[PDB]
């Protein structure tokens, strides 16, 4: 039932410096703030994601839309016959977040998640990305997807498939990784027992073109933070390289045409070429 991953909230030490590595280096535009989180928009939508200052340095919450009130009404029954718990949100959550309906919980694990409907957009005021960027491929994929480190594998594929509706594309043994989809995002949340001290591994943003990917891939290396090199998954077959955030342990992906979902597969290492790490 959920349809795609819409937004993320980060809670980060350097909000300056995600601001500056959000615009200049990543290319989103800057869309003024919401409380005490600034906002980033990627396309149409008043904005995808949200930077807020918190001790935390990591992926503060993730908002998972749906299509409509009713909708969302069975999101709410089905967390209750799981006995998932949850919130409504309140009409100050809902105007901070622009949504029209809010349903408030969390994984198992730690992970606030956030069940929406009816997002604002804004179209009389058309995106202009900071940097040399033709645009990002969102639409009815969502904004991209996260890999999303767990303790316990088959317990929050349990949540994921069970009670979110998500579906497995298939397996990396990186740690056997599971990624689903729940779109034609060949996947938007990605599981892994990885020892790292994080919520997620990474997020990724789609471009349009290859170029968008090798221009951004330089303005990443010149502010020394390429983690690894061009590169091309075996399961989605997205090209991309990844760079450090400004919160450590936390990485991005930028990336471009990806497959769309089907077949459950298994993979042995994650890279069909590319991705050298450096
Ligand atoms: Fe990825």
């Amino acid at each position: 039932s959920i349809e795609r991953l819409g937004y993320l909230g980060f809670a980060v030490k350097d909000v300056p410096a995600w601001d500056h590595f959000l615009t200049k280096s990543v290319g989103l535009m800057a869309a003024g703030s919401a409380g005490d989180a600034a906002l980033y928009r990627a396309d149409q939508r008043a904005w995808r994601i949200a930077v807020q200052p918190g001790e935390l340095d990591d992926l503060a919450y993730a908002g998972l839309e749906v299509d409509d009130a009713a909708a969302l009404e069975r999101m709410a029954d089905k967390l209750r016959q799981a006995g998932v718990a949850f919130t409504r949100g309140d009409e100050a959550l809902m105007q901070q977040r622009k949504v029209m309906g809010l349903l408030c919980l969390q994984d198992p694990f730690g992970l606030p998640l956030e069940i929406y409907y009816g997002p604002a957009e804004i179209f009389h005021e058309p995106f202009l990305p900071s940097a040399p960027v033709s645009g990002f491929v969102t639409g009815d994929q969502g904004i991209g997807h996260f890999v999303r480190c767990v303790p316990d594998t088959a317990k929050a594929m349990a949540f994921y498939t069970e009670v979110l509706g998500f579906v497995l594309s298939d397996i990396i043994d990186i740690v056997p990784a599971h990624f689903l989809h729940c779109n034609g995002r060949h996947h938007t949340i990605a599981l892994a027992a990885f020892p790292i001290p994080k919520r997620i591994h990474h997020f990724m943003l789609q471009a349009n073109t290859i170029d968008d990917v090798g221009y951004a891939f330089d303005r990443l290396d010149a502010a020394g933070r390429i983690t690894s090199l061009l590169g091309r998954h075996t399961n989605d077959q997205t090209l991309s390289f990844y760079a450090d955030t400004p919160s450590p342990m936390i990485e991005v992906e930028f990336g471009w045409g990806p497959r769309t979902v089907w077949t459950v597969a298994r993979h042995s290492r994650t890279a069909m070429w590319g991705h050298k790490s450096v």
